[PDB]
């Protein structure tokens, strides 16, 4: 009844070009079985979207990520948002909801748009550079920590931890095992960052331990939390920015749109999200037998969600290889649907608007001078190396 593949969606050479392989997993049927991993696979729009919106029966409590918390150890204690069910998800999530919410933006927004101001007059100094190291982690590092609250030593522990954290959904391949071994200095840092007195007043990190006292969370939740802010709130940024000036250099005539109308910025970035889905995959587990697009699931299975193929699926989207900043986008998958559908999507659109909006208004062009290099990770799509040459307007 279920078509068998043996592809293998977190193989080097998957992540080095995703795209016919999603294909040939979304017209296989709308439920497959991936031989690998003994895990089953939904790949089109229709099927994601569902999954996603039945917490119920697609259950994250036994893990995001490959392993099934009910059989194995998590690798660190689970999340109190990403690897929770409602109830218990419903609180934390909440007060998530209240720190990164639209009165934070407005005090941190005249900042992160000077920070990205200043960064792209300084990119255009030096003219030749590497979009990555320069551009879409070194932005993201000028306005995240700080923003979050955290002292200026021990920063370059944040990305190691949370290519980690991404690499640790994936299955027990080398690029899990090879971050697991190297972990311990980078949760060391990163656990001890999460208590009350090392995040600074006003910050993020603080605003959750401020939050305390509602009845919402206790004390001992919110260090856990502040940890779910320092795992997902910097690297995928990195590469939602990376996507979209990796878009901008691919498409020179979508920049020319931008330039032209830099209220764009916004949108954008959102099909930057959507086109290239930094965020690829993640997991549910079946708390039931259920029935999925004709295919019947026994109760404990995990379920693969191709969030970048469903972003790509013609049967949802029109033209779904074209990078089209006036798409539009409202309902891509790329942060998720539903009650775990990205806390904090409003700071990393923030980032990418801002970001978004200076490149627009300062840059001519953008083109690629030397060798793109990829960044495999088993979660996260985005490139290693981009070197650019930038125009000024
Ligand atoms: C381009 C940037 C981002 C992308 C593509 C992205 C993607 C996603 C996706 C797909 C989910 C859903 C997970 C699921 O359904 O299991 C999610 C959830 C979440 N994200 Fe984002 N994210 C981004 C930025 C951020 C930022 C900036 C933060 C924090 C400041 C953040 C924190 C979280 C948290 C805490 C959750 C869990 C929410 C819940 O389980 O209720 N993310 N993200
Ligand atoms: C979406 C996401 C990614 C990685 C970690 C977390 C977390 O809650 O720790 C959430
Ligand atoms: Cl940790």
């Amino acid at each position: 009844t279920i078509p068998h593949l043996a592809i293998d969606p977190f193989s080097l050479d998957f992540f080095d070009d995703p795209y016919p392989d999603q294909q040939t997993l979304r017209d296989a049927g709308p439920v497959v079985y991936l031989d690998k991993w003994n895990v089953y696979g939904v790949a089109r729009y229709a099927e994601v979207h569902a999954v996603l919106n039945d917490p119920t029966t697609f259950c994250s409590s036994r893990g995001v990520g490959l392993s099934d918390f009910k059989k194995e150890k998590p690798w660190r204690p689970p999340s109190l948002i990403l690897e929770a069910d409602p109830p218990a998800h419903t609180r934390p999530r909440a007060v998530l909801s209240k720190v990164l919410s639209p009165a934070t933006m407005k005090t941190i927004r005249d900042g992160f748009a000077a920070a990205a101001d200043a960064k792209v007059d300084e990119l255009l100094q030096r003219g030749c550079i590497d979009a990555i190291a320069d551009l879409a982690e070194a932005y993201p590092l000028s306005v995240f920590p700080d923003a979050m609250g955290l002292k200026q030593e021990g920063r370059e522990h944040l990305l190691p931890y949370a290519g980690l954290v991404f690499n640790a959904f994936g299955p027990p391949n080398e690029l899990r095992q090879t971050a697991i071994e190297r972990s311990a200095p980078h949760q060391a840092y990163v656990n001890e960052q999460c208590q009350r007195p090392n995040l600074a007043p006003g910050g993020f990190g603080a605003c959750i331990h401020a939050f305390t006292d509602t009845g919402e969370i206790t004390p001992d939740e919110a260090p856990l939390l502040v940890r779910s802010l320092l795992s997902a709130g910097l690297d995928t940024t990195v590469n939602g920015i990376g996507a979209a000036v990796y878009c901008l250099a691919r498409f020179p005539g979508e920049l020319q749109r931008l330039r032209s109308d830099p209220t764009l910025a916004r949108n954008a970035f959102e099909e930057a999200v959507r086109f290239e889905s930094p965020v690829q995959t993640f997991f549910r587990t079946t708390t039931r037998e259920v029935e999925l697009g004709g295919a019947v699931i026994g109760e404990g299975e995990k379920v693969l969600m191709f969030l970048g193929s469903a972003n790509r699926d013609p049967r949802r989207w029109s033209d779904p290889d074209l990078y089209d900043i006036t798409r539009k986008t409202s309902g891509h998958v790329g942060f998720g649907s539903g009650v775990h559908m990205c806390v904090g999507q409003l700071v990393a659109r923030l980032e990418g608007e801002v970001m978004l909006s200076a490149l627009a208004r300062k840059v001519a062009a953008i083109d690629i001078d030397g060798p793109v290099k990829r960044r495999f990770n088993n979660t996260l799509r985005g490139l290693e190396s981009l070197p650019v040459k930038l125009t000024p307007a």
